[PDB]
C-alpha cells in the first residue's frame, strides 16, 4: 500500500535513469533494462531480502554462512561509501534550486542575469546545448563549470554549493544518529511524475518526443555500452549491490514474506521508469520544439539532464513557482531518504562487524557523514561536474556488478541455493521454487559476468558532454573501481592466511557456516561431496 510504494520510488530512479534513457537512445534502453530486471535484477533483489531477513545480519557480517565471502560485504560497504560521495552533492543542486526557486519569476527561464554569457539564446526572441538559459543556470549559475578547464584544474568549492551541502550533512548526521529509526514523502514523487506525463503529453512537440522514445533502434541494442547501463541502472535503483537491502530486512520479521516485496517492487520499478521515460522523453520533444534543435541533442546526456529537464517543465505550467517549490521539495526529500539509506547501510554493516562501533553510534555516524563530507568538497568544486562523472561512472560500475556476482555465487554455489531454498521455506513456509533457482544459480550469475566482462573489454574512455577526460582520468576511474573489486581476492587470500590448520581444514573453515565448524572436524562437509553442485 505505502511501504512498497514509497520503497520503490528512489533519487537513483527520478534523477539517473532520465539521463541513461535519453543518453542511451528512447525505448532501446528499456528493453536491456526490462530484461535484466526480469532475469537477473528481480532474483537478486530477492535473494538479497532474503538473506538479509533469515541471517539478521547486515551487508558485511552476513558472510558467516560462508566465510571467504566477507570481503564481498566489504565490497558493497566500499561502493556505498563511495556512491555516498556524489550522491550528497546531487542533494546539495536540490538544495540549492529549492532555495533558487523561492521567486516569481524563476531564474531559469530568461537569460538576462549576472551568470548568462555573451552567447545565451532565449527561445523567446550551432551548439544550442549550454546557450539555453536553464543549461545556462546550471552550468553558469549552480555549478560554475564555466571557471574550470577541465578535470585537471577544478578550483575551490563554491561557497553556496558548500553551504548547501554543509547543510544536507548535517541533515543526515542529526537524522541517522539515534539508532537506525513519511506517507506524503512516499506519495508526492509519484504524484508529480503523474503532473509531469500528463502536461508533458499535452506540450506541443511532446509527440516527437514519445516518437523518440518508442522508436526502438537495434543497432544501439548491438552495443556494449546499452547493457551495462541497464544493468548498473538496474542495481542502483533496486538496490541489489550496495548492501543496503541486507542491512534493511535484517530489521525485517522473520516471518515476512520478501517474496511479496520482491515482486512488487520489480513491478513498481518496470512500471515508473517506463513512465519516466515516456515524460521525459515528452518533455525533450517539447525543449527540441521550442529551442529549434533535433531531440538527440538537445540537452545534456549527463548527470545533471534533469536539473535543466524538470526546471524547463516546471516553467511551463501555470503558477510556475508553487510547481518549483514543491518538484524541489519532492527531490530534496527523495535524495535525503536515500543517502539516509545508503548511509544507514554503511553505518550499520560496520557496527555489527565491530562491535566497539557498535557501542558508540554517535562518533561512528559523525566519522562516516564528515568522510563523506570532505570527499564531497571535491565533487563540489568549480570543476566538480567532472569529479562526479568520474565517480557515478566508476564508483558503482563494473565494481557493483562484480560484487553482486560474486554474493550470487557465494550464496548459490558455495552456500548452496537449496540451502537457500530451505531457509526460505523456514521463514515463509513456500520453497521458491524451479524459477527463482534457476535465476539464483545460473541465469543471474550468467548475465552478470557477460555484463562484467563486456564493461571491461568494451570500456570508452570517460568524458563528459563535449569534454575528453585526460587518460589519468580514467587511470583514476579504474583505481577506484578496483579498489572496490580487489577487496574479495584479498579477503579470500587473508582467510586462507589466518586460520590455522591443514591446507583442507583452511579451505573448509572459510568456506563453512561459522555455526556449523564442529561438522568440518571429521572432513565431512556438503561443498566437499561432489553432489552439492548438482544442486539445479
Ligand atoms: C543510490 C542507492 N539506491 C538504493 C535503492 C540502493 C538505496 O541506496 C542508495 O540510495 C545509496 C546506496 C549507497 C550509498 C548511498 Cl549514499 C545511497
Ligand atoms: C559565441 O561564442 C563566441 C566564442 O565562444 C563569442 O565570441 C560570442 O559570444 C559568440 N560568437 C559567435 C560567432 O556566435
Amino acid at each position: 500500500l505505502l511501504s512498497v510504494v514509497g520503497f520503490a520510488v528512489d533519487l537513483a530512479n527520478v534523477w539517473r535513469f532520465p539521463y541513461l534513457c535519453y543518453k542511451n537512445g528512447g525505448g532501446a534502453f528499456l528493453i536491456p533494462y526490462t530484461l535484466f530486471l526480469i532475469i537477473a535484477g528481480m532474483p537478486l533483489f530477492y535473494m538479497e531480502l532474503a538473506l538479509g531477513q533469515y541471517n539478521r545480519e547486515g551487508a558485511a557480517t552476513v558472510w558467516k554462512i560462508c566465510p571467504f565471502f566477507k570481503g564481498v560485504g566489504y565490497a558493497v560497504i566500499l561502493i556505498a561509501l563511495y556512491v555516498g560521495f556524489y550522491y550528497n552533492v546531487i542533494i546539495a543542486w536540490s538544495l540549492y534550486y529549492l532555495f533558487s526557486s523561492f521567486t516569481l519569476n524563476l531564474p531559469w527561464t530568461d537569460c538576462g542575469h549576472t551568470w548568462n554569457s555573451p552567447n545565451c539564446t532565449d527561445p523567446k526572441l550551432y551548439s544550442k546545448y549550454k546557450f539555453t538559459p536553464a543549461a545556462e543556470f546550471y552550468e553558469r549559475g549552480v555549478l560554475h563549470l564555466h571557471e574550470s578547464s577541465g578535470i585537471h584544474d577544478i578550483g575551490l568549492p563554491q561557497w553556496q554549493l558548500l553551504l548547501c551541502l554543509m547543510v544536507v550533512v548535517i541533515v543526515l548526521y542529526f537524522s541517522l544518529w539515534k539508532g537506525v529509526k513519511v506517507w506524503i514523502t512516499a506519495t508526492l514523487p509519484y504524484f508529480v511524475l503523474f503532473v509531469l506525463l500528463v502536461h508533458g503529453v499535452t506540450l506541443p512537440g511532446a509527440s516527437n518526443g514519445i516518437n523518440a522514445y518508442l522508436h526502438i533502434d537495434f543497432y544501439r541494442l548491438k552495443e556494449a555500452t546499452v547493457w551495462i547501463d541497464a544493468a548498473t541502472q538496474i542495481f542502483f535503483s533496486l538496490g541489489a549491490g550496495f548492501g543496503v537491502l541486507i542491512a534493511f530486512a535484517s530489521y525485517n520479521k522473520f516471518d515476512n514474506n520478501c517474496y511479496r516485496d520482491a515482486l512488487l517492487t520489480s513491478s513498481i520499478n518496470c512500471i515508473t521508469s517506463f513512465v519516466s521515460g515516456f515524460a521525459i522523453f515528452s518533455i525533450l520533444g517539447y525543449m527540441a520544439h521550442e529551442h529549434k534543435v533535433n531531440i538527440e541533442d538537445v540537452a545534456t546526456e549527463g548527470a545533471g539532464l534533469v536539473f535543466i529537464l524538470y526546471p524547463e517543465a516546471i516553467s511551463t505550467l501555470s503558477g510556475s513557482t508553487f510547481w518549483a517549490v514543491v518538484f524541489f521539495v519532492m527531490l530534496l526529500a527523495l535524495g535525503l531518504d536515500s543517502s539516509m539509506g545508503g548511509m544507514e547501510a554503511v553505518i550499520t554493516g560496520l557496527a555489527d562487524d565491530f562491535q566497539v562501533l557498535k557501542r558508540h553510534r554517535k562518533l561512528f555516524t559523525f566519522g562516516v557523514t564528515f568522510s563523506t563530507f570532505l570527499l564531497a568538497l571535491f565533487c563540489i568544486t568549480k570543476g566538480g561536474i567532472y569529479v562526479l562523472t568520474l565517480l557515478d561512472t566508476f564508483a558503482a560500475g563494473t565494481s557493483i556488478l562484480f560484487a553482486v556476482l560474486m554474493e550470487a555465487i557465494g550464496v548459490s554455489w558455495f552456500y548452496g541455493v537449496d540451502r537457500f531454498s530451505n531457509d526460505i521455506q523456514q521463514m515463509m513456509g513456500f520453497r521458491p521454487g524451479l524459477y527463482w533457482r534457476l535465476c539464483w544459480k545460473f541465469v543471474s550469475p550468467a548475465f552478470l559476468l557477460f555484463v562484467v566482462v563486456v564493461s571491461i573489454i568494451n570500456f570508452k574512455p570517460l568524458t563528459y558532454d563535449d569534454y575528453i577526460f585526460p587518460p589519468w582520468a580514467n587511470w583514476v576511474g579504474w583505481g577506484i573501481a578496483l579498489s572496490s573489486m580487489v577487496l574479495v581476492p584479498i579477503y579470500v587470500i587473508y582467510k586462507f592466511l589466518s586460520t590455522q590448520g591443514s591446507l583442507w581444514e583452511r579451505l573448509a573453515y572459510g568456506i563453512t557456516p561459522e555455526n556449523e565448524h564442529h561438522l568440518v572436524a571429521q572432513r565431512d562437509i556438503r561443498q566437499f561431496q561432489l553432489q552439492h553442485w548438482l544442486a539445479i
